[PDB]
């Protein structure tokens, strides 16, 4: 190709290819690593990563997220049905299959899940493209352990959608391990731990290495729990804040809610490297400036649930595969949210202060592994 190596998640994507026996994590045009999982329709136009999540404040109905939760799955699914109960988008019943409804050009229109990840793959694509300087056509693309058949396969109709022709589906724990070159023959068999704490869901897969050969032991985590959840947190936190320092309620602006959330996800982001940051929003409400601060400290109580929260999976996933603490050979952190520095404590506190793999971007770890896998294949 070269092939590339495609991570689709609910929050952000990621591509990278491997060149020179060194794997090359594609930055966008706007120079991000991972690029927004986002896909936008208006009254002109379709937009698509960065662009349409800088928007969807303003354009809530129109904007679609979350589409990985819905592909290969039946309308009639438990979780299709609750998860379509908090989207502020319409998703359509079409003979059994669920999909997405919005107006575009002023008509209705409705996309299968696999429709609207092709958006998302082919902005990866050209991402890789225009980084390359030549067409991308083969690629390796990763989907969470538990998927099933149908799942796998509406996400590799997805790729060949894009134009894309995918080469393989693989695990995003196994493609994390090969990142980390956990995959090499050693010898003997090798326990390793993936931890994955993403953007909405929280991961735990424990994967028996030997020979190269991957077997999932047992996976656990939460679909509904990933950085998400704390900017949520951290949002009602400041809206009670601006309360009592404003005596008004911005809760009921949507768009108010929104420029809250971004502050917060990047004041996040800060703590995760600083003990404290600044929120300054102009004109949040009523022309109200809202400047403000917050500590590192303050954010982990008022998460500290969620984040003690994230061990019980941790166990129960050791337990599963019938293997104690001390039998994990590696642990290795995946998705964005594992960069806050309570978690590391609280995972290495509980592996009694084994050394954690962390040295690629955690966010990035599993596009990292499907760009050498790729390569492999290619
Ligand atoms: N430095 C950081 N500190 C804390 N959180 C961070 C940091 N960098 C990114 N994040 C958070 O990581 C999340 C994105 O992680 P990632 O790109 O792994 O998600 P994802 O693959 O889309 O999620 P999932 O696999 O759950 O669908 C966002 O919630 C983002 O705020
Ligand atoms: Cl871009
Ligand atoms: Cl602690
Ligand atoms: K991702
Ligand atoms: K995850
Ligand atoms: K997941
Ligand atoms: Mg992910």
């Amino acid at each position: 190709g070269p092939a590339v190596g495609i991570d689709l998640g609910t929050t952000y994507s990621c591509v990278g290819v491997f060149q020179h026996g060194k794997v090359e994590i594609i930055a966008n045009d706007q120079g991000n690593r991972t690029t927004p999982s986002y896909v936008a329709f208006t009254d002109t136009e379709r937009l698509i990563g960065d662009a349409a999540k800088n928007q969807v404040a303003m354009n809530p109905t129109n904007t679609v997220f979350d589409a990985m939760r819905l592909i290969g799955r039946r309308f009639d699914d438990a979780v299709v049905q609750s998860d379509m109960k908090h989207w502020p988008f319409m998703v359509v019943n079409d003979a059994g299959r669920p999909k997405v409804q919005v107006e575009y050009k002023g008509e209705t229109k409705s996309f299968y899940p696999e429709e609207v990840s092709s958006m998302v793959l082919t902005k990866m694509k050209e991402i890789a493209e225009a980084y390359l300087g030549k067409t991308v056509t083969n690629a390796v693309v990763t989907v969470p352990a538990y998927f099933n058949d149908s799942q796998r396969q509406a996400t590799k109709d997805a790729g060949t959608i894009a134009g894309l022709n995918v080469l393989r589906i693989i695990n995003e724990p196994t493609a994390a391990a090969i990142a980390y070159g956990l995959d090499k023959k050693v010898g003997a068999e090798r326990n390793v731990l993936i931890f994955d704490l993403g953007g909405g869901t929280f991961d735990v897969s424990i994967l028996t290495i030997e020979d190269g050969i991957f077997e999932v032991k047992s996976t656990a985590g939460d679909t509904h729990l990933g950085g998400e959840d704390f900017d949520n947190r951290m949002v009602n936190h400041f809206i009670a804040e601006f309360k009592r320092k404003h005596k008004k309620d911005i809760s009921e602006n949507k768009r108010a809610v929104r420029r809250l959330r971004t502050a917060c996800e990047r004041a996040k982001r800060t703590l995760s490297s600083s003990t404290q940051a600044s929120i300054e929003i102009d004109s949040l409400y009523e022309g109200i400036d809202f400047y403000t601060s917050i500590t590192r400290a303050r954010f982990e109580e008022l998460n500290a649930d969620l984040f003690r929260g994230t061990l019980d999976p941790v166990e129960k996933a050791l337990r599963d595969a019938k293997l104690d603490k001390s039998q994990i050979h590696d642990i290795v952190l995946v998705g964005g949210s594992t960069r806050i520095p309570k978690i590391q404590k609280l995972l290495q506190d509980f592996f009694n202060g084994k050394e954690l793999n962390k040295s690629i971007n955690p966010d990035e770890a599993v596009a990292y592994g499907a760009a050498v896998q790729a390569a492999i294949l290619s």
